[PDB]
RNA sequence: CCAAGAAAAGGACUGGAAGAAAUCAUCCAAGUUGGGGACUAUUUUCUGCCGUAUAGGCAG
């Protein structure tokens, strides 16, 4: 009805109200997977523990799936889909309704972490995680923008694109096609404002 | 409920004999195909011991 907090350590304490309901919807879906029981009081009711650690706890549960991604491997991975990896995570980000980082903090964090695990793999001869492909839609989402800048931003030679695709044809949203060290990088150096 | 209704064309057979297509001949003269250009990339093949040895045999 309101939000009237202080000393809000939390990262779910603070923030405008529709900040409020995204965050919990996307709680919900995520973790009460559990069909309807209309508890509609006690089901919520926890979200506010769960939260209380976030800052070191989200990573953990993306970390767990790069490992049991990885013994599961079939193709070299730098032919692998983002998405076989990790499970369509970046999209729920567009369930909050705000495009900016500083107040989508479930983005901010999915960001952070990612920037950290290319890092610590640098590239060698044999190819390992961060050459994952991303798709066109994909790359908007990371770049806090909407895809037609994407493809403008192709277009002027910003970045690169890594599958050859047949003649007299074109390459939909939907492909996944360019790697994800190459997004990382690119944000870093030439996206930046004071959100 | 048809110019309606029914229906065994069968049996036999020696085309033969003979022949010279031939003589002649000039296809020639001329002619500008040319101008430009990346097979390597997100490659997988490293590190060692024995053996005179770029031979031959081996662990990871």
């Amino acid at each position: 009805y309101g939000c009237s907090f202080e000393s809000s350590n939390p990262l779910l304490a603070i923030g405008s109200l529709s900040a409020r309901f995204g965050a919990l919807y996307w709680y919900q879906q995520r973790y009460l997977s559990d069909h309807e029981a209309v508890r509609d009081d006690r089901a919520l009711t926890k979200a506010i523990g769960h939260f209380t650690a976030w800052p070191d706890a989200f990573w953990r549960e993306l970390q767990q799936m790069v490992d049991d991604a990885l013994v599961r491997q079939t193709k070299p991975l730098n032919h692998t889909d983002f998405v076989d990896v990790f499970g369509s995570v970046v999209a729920d980000c567009r369930q909050i309704p705000m495009r900016n980082t500083g107040q989508n903090f479930i983005l901010k964090n999915l960001i952070g972490f990612l920037t950290d695990l290319v890092a610590r793999h640098p590239q060698c001869r044999v190819a390992n995680v961060g050459d994952l492909l991303l798709s066109a839609v994909d790359a908007a989402t990371l770049l806090s923008t909407s895809v037609e800048q994407v493809r403008r931003l192709h277009h002027e030679g910003f970045l690169p694109l890594s599958i050859r695709p047949a003649s007299r044809n074109t390459v939909s949203p939907h492909r996944a096609v360019f790697h994800l060290r190459h997004v990382v990088e690119l944000r870093q150096a030439r996206m930046q404002s004071h959100h």
